[PDB]
C-alpha cells in the first residue's frame, strides 16, 4: 500500500534480486547494508503450518518482527496475532483486523494498557498472578482469561523464581481467587521456547494442563481454550526440526485434548513465520591485516556497516549464532584465513564474529547473513548515528498464486 | 526551543521537580515512565572540567547521549564535538557549530561518510591502519589525520583482538606510509575508557604518545595535536573519582608535553558531562509474591521500562543500577528480598536480580539516578514499548552562566 513490494520477474528468486542490487552499485559509493525479504517464503510457511498442525490456530507473535508489510501479508492469510502492548494492538487494529483475532498474551500488564484493550474490543488476555486478577477485576471485569502455567526444557542460567508461569498449586489458588471475583477464566497457556533440546517437553506441557483444566472444573469453571505457545524453529538450520516437534505434539493433543471434548487450540509462533524470509547484505567498510604471532597476509580483521546495536543485537538478547557467507562465487581452490568481523560503531565490544575462516576479502566486498528475520530489526537502534538497513520486499508469481486463493 | 524545557523557580531544584510531578499524577494514571533532565548540571560539569584540566579542551562524545537539547546546550557552552558518523556530523552542523569544533574520531570509516566529511569542511579525522590511509588518500587527501594508539587497561575478558589502537611498531610503519602518500599526520590520540582502575594508565598512554610524536619528527611531521580520549566518571558514585584522575594527568602532560612546545591538548569526554543529569522514574505495574522458599518473604516487581529501553546499559555498558524509593520512607519499616523486571515478554528482561526493599504496591514509583549516559541513546521500542518522555529543566543562574559562555567568541 505504501511499502515497496516488487513482484519477482519470471525466472528470478529472492537471491537473484540480492545480486542485482549489489551489481547496481558496483561503481557508486553508497554501499549501505540492505535486506531482501521474501514474502513468498512466509506464505510457504503458513501452508506448511496447515498441513503439520491442522487443529492448531496460529497467532503470529508480533514482537518477533513488527514490519507492516509482514503483519498484512499474514492478516490476508488468516492468522490471528499475539500482541503484548497498546502499540501492537493498535498496529494490528489499523491493518483492518478484528478484536476476535487478537490475544493480549502478556501476563503482567500496566493498568492503563489493560484499560486500553477493553475500550478497543479486546477480551482474551493471559495472567499468572493474584495482583493481575485484582487488576482485571477493576479495569476489564468482563475479560476472558487464560492462565499461564510454568513449563521447563531449560532456562538460560540458574536464577531463582522465573519471569512467567504458575505452579499447579498456585493455579489451584488462582482458580479459586478468580472464583471469589466473578472473573471468567477459560483456558490454559504455556510456552516451551526455542531452546528446546527435547520435544517431550511439549507432551509434559500438554499433560500438565489437563491437570489445570480438571482443576478448572472442580471450582465450577467451564474451560475450552488451549494455547501451546511458541518456540518453533524458523529455518532448517537447527537440529530439532519443525515436523519432528509436531509429530510429538499431535497425539499428545489427541490423548489429552480430544476434539469431541469441544476444545479450541491455538498457538503463538514468532520466528517460525519470518526467520528464513530475511537475508541481510552488509558491506566491508574497513580492514586490518594482522602480521600475526609474536600485500602481506596471515590473520584478518573486517569491519561491516551493521552491528550489535543494529541487526546483530540478536547475538546478545536472542542467543543467535550467525554465519558469514560470501556471494563472490568461490575461486580455484582458494586459501582461507583465520578472521574476525566487527560492527561499525565506536564501541570496543561491537564485535559480530570473534573467529571464523574466510578467503581474503577487500573493502567494498559484500557479506551475506541468511536467516536474519526474527528478533533482528525488531530490537535494533541507531546508536552512534548508524541508520537501519532498508528492506526490499519481494514475491514470486507462484507465491502470489498461493496468496490469491484465501484472503 | 521545540522540545520540553522549563526554567526552575528560585529555591526549587531538579529533585524537587521530580517529587512534584509524581504528585500531580495520582489518579486517572496512565502512569508512564519519565525522565527529569537538569541542563544546569551540564554547566556545573563544564566549569569543573575547566578548573581541573585547564590545558585540555573537551570535545563532547555525541554518541553517549545525542538528545538535541543536550547538544545545543553544549554548543552554546562552547565545547567541541567528537562525531563518529555522518548523522552525528549533521546533527552538530545543524546547530550552527563550525567544522573546526568537530573531530571525526572513528578510526574505521565508510568511504561515503569520509566523502560526506570532506564535502562539508570537516578536516580532522583519526585512523589506526594502513587500509584507512589508502581510503583517505582517495576520498579526502588533504585531511589532517590523528593516529590512534593502543592503551593498556586490564579487563573483563581476555580475547583475540582489540578493535582499535595501533601498537608502537605499527605506528612507526603507519607514519612512513602516510609520509609516502603525502598525507599530513598532525597528532596522536588514545582512549583508556571508563573501566580504568588505575590512573597510571593515563600516565603510560601519555608517555607512549610522546614516543609517537618523536617518531613523527624523525620522518618529517610537525605534530601539535594530543587527544587523551574519554573514560572520566560522570557521578560521585565510583571508586575512582574525576579529580584524582586529573591530578595524575596534569603533571604527566607537563612532563611529556610542555606548554612551550607548541602542543594543543584535547579530550573526548562523553559520560562525564551527562551521567548525573538524568534521573529516571518508572512505575510499578505488576507484582507477585513468593513465600517460604523451595529451590510472603519474597516479591517480584514489574516496571514499565527495561533492558531493551533505558536499561540496555546493564548489557552493553556493564552498568550497576541502584533502585531508589521516593515514597518517603517509613521509620524502620521491614525490608524484603526482592527482584525487579522490565515490561517485555522476555524472560531475560530483568533489571535487578536481588534487592532488599520494603513491601511495595502496584502504582508506586521507583527512582534511578545517574541515568544519562549510554541509556536513552541505545534504547529501542522492542515489543511496542515506548521511550520515556524527557522533561528538561534549568535554573535562572545556570541559564546566565550559559550566556556568559554563550559562545560565538574568538578567532584572531
Amino acid at each position: 500500500e505504501e511499502f515497496d513490494c516488487h513482484f519477482l520477474d519470471e525466472g528470478f528468486t529472492a537471491k537473484d534480486i540480492l545480486d542485482q542490487k549489489i551489481n547496481e552499485v558496483s561503481s557508486s559509493d553508497d554501499k549501505d547494508a540492505f535486506y531482501v525479504a521474501d514474502l513468498g517464503d512466509i506464505l510457504k510457511k503458513h501452508l506448511r503450518w496447515l498441513k503439520a498442525l491442522p487443529r492448531v490456530t496460529p497467532f503470529y507473535a508480533v514482537k518477533c518482527n513488527d514490519s507492516k508489510a509482514i503483519v498484512k501479508t499474514l492478516a490476508a492469510t488468516g492468522t490471528g496475532f499475539d500482541c503484548a502492548s497498546k502499540t501492537e494492538i493498535q498496529l494490528v487494529q489499523s491493518l483492518g483486523v478484528p478484536p476476535e483475532r487478537i490475544i493480549y498474551a502478556n501476563p503482567c500488564k500496566q493498568v492503563s494498557q489493560i484499560k486500553y484493550a477493553a475500550n478497543n474490543g479486546v477480551q482474551m488476555m493471559t495472567f499468572d498472578s493474584e495482583v493481575e486478577l485484582m487488576k482485571v477485576a477493576r479495569a476489564h471485569p468482563k475479560a476472558k482469561l487464560v492462565l499461564r502455567i510454568a513449563t521447563d526444557d531449560s532456562k538460560a542460567v540458574c536464577r531463582l523464581s522465573v519471569k512467567f508461569g504458575a505452579t499447579l498449586r498456585t493455579s489451584r489458588l488462582l482458580l479459586e481467587r478468580a472464583k471469589e471475583l466473578n472473573i471468567d477464566v477459560v483456558g490454559v497457556s504455556f510456552h516451551v521456547g526455542s531452546g528446546c533440546t527435547d520435544p517431550e517437553t511439549f507432551v509434559q506441557a500438554i499433560s500438565d494442563a489437563r491437570c489445570v483444566f480438571d482443576m478448572g472444573a472442580e471450582v465450577g469453571f467451564s474451560m475450552y481454550l488451549l494455547d501451546i505457545g511458541g518456540g518453533f524453529p524458523g529455518s532448517e538450520d537447527v537440529k530439532l526440526k519443525f515436523e519432528e516437534i509436531t509429530g510429538v505434539i499431535n497425539p499428545a493433543l489427541d490423548k489429552y485434548f480430544p476434539s469431541d471434548s469441544g476444545v479450541r487450540i491455538i498457538a503463538e509462533p514468532g520466528r517460525y513465520y519470518v526467520a528464513s524470509a530475511f537475508t541481510l547484505a552488509v558491506n566491508i567498510i574497513a580492514k586490518k591485516i594482522v602480521l600475526k604471532e609474536q600485500s602481506s597476509e596471515q590473520t584478518f580483521m573486517y569491519y561491516v556497516n551493521d552491528g550489535v546495536y543494529g541487526s546483530f543485537n540478536c547475538i546478545l538478547y536472542d542467543h543467535a549464532h550467525v554465519k558469514p557467507l560470501l556471494q563472490k562465487r568461490p575461486k580455484p581452490d582458494e586459501r582461507y584465513y583465520s578472521s574476525s568481523i566487527w560492527g561499525p560503531t565506536c564501541d570496543g565490544l561491537d564485535r559480530i564474529v570473534e573467529r571464523c575462516d574466510l578467503p581474503e576479502m577487500h573493502v567494498g566486498d559484500w557479506m551475506l547473513f541468511e536467516n536474519m528475520g526474527a528478533y533482528t530489526v525488531a530490537a535494533a537502534s541507531t546508536f552512534n548515528g548508524f541508520q537501519r538497513p532498508t528492506i526490499y520486499y519481494v514475491m514470486s508469481g507462484p507465491a502470489w498464486q498461493l496468496m490469491q486463493q484465501f484472503q
